[PDB]
C-alpha cells in the first residue's frame, strides 16, 4: 500500500473560544477632581458696632 | 498568555489515523488450497500385460 499518512495540522491545540483575554476593566474608571474644600471671608468679618 | 492546545495533532486530525486511512483493506477471501484426488497419469496406464 503506499500509506496513507497521518496529516498531523494543528487540529490538536491552538483553538480556541476562550480568545476573550483581556477584557477591558478600565471601562470602570474612577476619575475626580481635586475636590475643594472652598474658602468664606464670613469668620474674617466681625461686627463693627456703632456705640452713640 | 499562551493557548494549552491538548490538540488533535496536524499530523491525524484531518487523517482519520488507527483509523479507516490507515486503511484495514482486508477483504476476507480464504485462500481455498482446493484438494484434488489424483496423482498424475493415475487414470490411464494401458496395461499390454497378457502374458499368455
Amino acid at each position: 500500500m503506499s500509506t496513507r499518512s497521518v496529516s498531523s495540522s494543528s487540529y490538536r491545540r491552538m483553538f480556541g473560544g476562550p480568545g476573550t483575554a483581556s477584557r477591558p476593566s478600565s471601562s470602570r474608571s474612577y476619575v475626580t477632581t481635586s475636590t475643594r474644600t472652598y474658602s468664606l471671608g464670613s469668620a474674617l468679618r466681625p461686627s463693627t458696632s456703632r456705640s452713640l
